[PDB]
Order: C-alpha cells, then sequence, then structure tokens
C-alpha cells in the first residue's frame, strides 16, 4: 500500500500527512508543465483527502478517466521524485493500483530499470493484474526488474501485450501527452517483435506462408496505419516507417499489402517526415509488380528535388523500382 514508505511507516500516516507531502510533488509538476494544473481541482484538490471511492458508479467512471489522463501526462517524468509523490497520492487515496492497474503498469513499463518500477511491483495485487501483464508474476515474486529482452520476447509471442503497448502509446499521442522515451520504447518493441514474428512464421509451404502473413497483418496492420497518419507526432510516424521497412525487406509480403502501406504512408506524411518516408517508399517498391498507383505517384513528385533525394538514398538503398514505377505510371 505505498510506493515510497515501508508498511510499518505507511499504516500510521494520516491522509493529512500523505497529502501534504504528495501535494508538494504535484505543485512541482505544475511549475514544470501547466498541463498538470487542471488536476489541482480534481485528484489533487484539498477535498480529495476525504473522498472515499467506495462511497456512484458514474462518478467512479469519471474518476477512472481522470486518473488515466493523469497517468498518461505524468509518464514522461517518472524519473523525478515529484512525479513519484504525485502518483503516491493517487495510490494512497484512490487505490489506483487496484482499480487502474492496467493503465498504471503501462505508464511505468518503459521505466522498467528504475527502482520505482520494482517498488510498484511489490504493491500490485497479483490477481487484479491484467492477463497480458502476468509475465511479470515471476518478477513480482523475486522483486527484480524484468530485462528489456524479457519484454521483447513476451511482446513477440503475446499479441495481447504488443497490443496493450500500442494502445497506450497511440492514446498518449492522440492526447498530445507523448514524449521521446515513449515513442522509442514503442518503436523498438514493435520493431523487434515484428522481426521475431516474421522469423517464427517463415514457411517453405506457400499456403502456410500466405496464411501466416494474413495473421500477422491482422495483428499489426491497424496500429501501423494509425501511427503512419499521426501528423502531429513525426517521431511515431518515423518509428512506424522503421517497422514497415522490416516488413518489406524481410517479411515476404504480397504486392497488395506493400501497395496498401505505400498509400497509407503518402496519405499521412508531412514536411517533417518526407525524407524518412521516401526511404520507406523506396524499400516498399524494391520488394514489390513494377508500376505503382496514382495515389503514390501524384504524391511522390510533389517532393522537393525528388531526383536529387533519390540519388542520395541510392547511397544505402536499392532505388530502381520506385523510379521505374514512377516512370511507368505517367500515362
Amino acid at each position: 500500500k505505498s510506493l515510497i514508505w515501508e508498511p510499518r511507516v505507511a499504516v500510521s500516516q494520516t491522509f493529512a500527512e500523505i497529502y501534504s507531502q504528495c501535494y508538494e510533488g504535484f505543485k512541482e509538476l505544475c511549475h514544470l508543465d501547466s498541463r498538470f494544473v487542471p488536476f489541482d481541482a480534481t485528484l489533487f484538490s484539498a477535498q480529495s483527502q476525504e473522498v472515499d471511492r467506495t462511497q456512484t458508479a458514474e462518478e467512479n467512471a469519471a474518476l477512472d478517466k481522470r486518473v488515466d489522463s493523469f497517468l498518461h501526462l505524468v509518464g514522461s517524468r517518472l524519473r523525478l521524485m515529484p512525479a513519484i509523490k504525485a502518483v503516491e497520492w493517487l495510490i494512497r487515496r484512490f487505490r489506483i493500483h487496484e482499480f487502474n492497474t492496467g493503465t498504471l503498469l503501462a505508464t511505468f513499463l518503459p521505466y522498467h530499470t528504475i527502482p520505482a518500477f520494482v517498488t510498484l511491483l511489490s504493491i500490485l495485487p497479483v490477481q487484479r493484474i491484467p492477463i497480458e501483464y502476468r509475465f511479470l508474476d515471476p518478477y513480482i515474486k523475486s522483486l527484480t526488474p524484468p530485462p528489456r529482452a524479457a519484454i521483447v520476447q513476451q511482446a513477440t509471442n503475446r499479441p495481447d501485450l504488443l497490443s496493450a503497448i500500442s494502445r497506450y502509446t497511440l492514446d498518449s499521442c492522440r492526447a498530445k501527452q507523448e514524449y521521446p522515451g515513449l515513442i522509442s520504447f514503442w518503436g523498438g518493441i514493435m520493431a523487434e517483435a515484428v522481426n521475431g514474428m516474421i522469423d517464427k512464421m517463415r514457411s517453405g509451404r506457400r499456403a502456410i506462408q500466405l496464411e501466416n502473413d494474413h495473421l500477422l497483418l491482422q495483428q499489426i496492420g491497424p496500429v501501423l496505419s494509425e501511427a503512419m497518419v499521426m501528423k502531429d507526432v513525426p517521431g511515431i510516424q518515423i518509428a512506424s516507417y522503421m517497422v514497415v521497412a522490416i516488413l518489406a525487406a524481410k517479411g515476404s509480403l504480397n504486392d497488395n499489402i506493400l501497395t496498401a502501406f505505400m498509400e497509407q504512408l503518402v496519405h499521412g506524411w508531412t514536411v517533417d517526415t518526407l525524407r524518412p518516408g521516401l526511404v520507406c517508399l523506396t524499400m516498399l517498391a524494391q520488394h514489390r509488380a513494377k508500376q505503382l498507383s496514382g495515389r503514390v505517384a501524384k504524391a511522390v513528385i510533389k517532393v522537393p528535388d525528388l531526383v536529387s533525394s533519390l540519388r542520395d538514398i541510392s547511397k544505402e538503398h536499392q532505388v530502381d523500382k520506385l523510379a521505374n514505377g514512377l516512370v511507368l505510371a505517367f500515362v
């Protein structure tokens, strides 16, 4: 029942004493980032000292929604002690480790090497832990951090967990509460998990390989589609282009799929992602059919000195097929 204090200390603290300590933390977050200020009326108001969750189903839904929004917002700062104190308040007062334990695990997950992660493990109720996170059961029992490699392998073998990681990341993006560590945690997990799923699904039998490919695209296709059109977050777009490049260069995918990706890419790309996207469009054409759609072609020639940029990309990449399909598609 505490992120900071051992049980002997915590049982004797009054809410007045908890609040006064955690509120200093929240007030420090407000000075770093004014987006914290609206929760001053809500989760961190003085009256919250006496709010008992149990005492109202629609209220609890609205509090669950405010808690989840705060967790997304605070996730970028979990290495600071003010952030840990603000979370502690929600844990002590609103018991969010029991009623919001899925959002809370996802918020802390990219910080799996900091001590607060293990402290959080030691107070999670194991039977309220969602199914896609229960690979953490050994690490709760041993009070040691899971290594990145254990998270990669579980994400690779459990669509559940990859999907929870994607959903949390996309929801932060939609609420403009993302941060660099989050984008990078997602992109690297998804890159290696997709690479691991490709290797597990590799077949010498055409029928098996085609089905595997359809299974894989059903798991990860929508997530990659949403991230490729997140125009306010170039970092998530560029991360998704890295995943799509692995699918093109390693994945053995039919030309309707690669074409689908090509068009989703040029639909979402902006002046901030033009070069990395063009590198991606190139690897999608090299691994495809010789002539490309009009969607793609009408967008690709709006790229400032396109021929100059392709000669550059040719330093490290196979560029013939995209210029060829650009050529062959003006008719």
